[PDB]
């Protein structure tokens, strides 16, 4: 999941 680019 989220943890940086993956974020957005």
């Amino acid at each position: 999941x989220c943890f940086x680019k993956t974020c957005x």
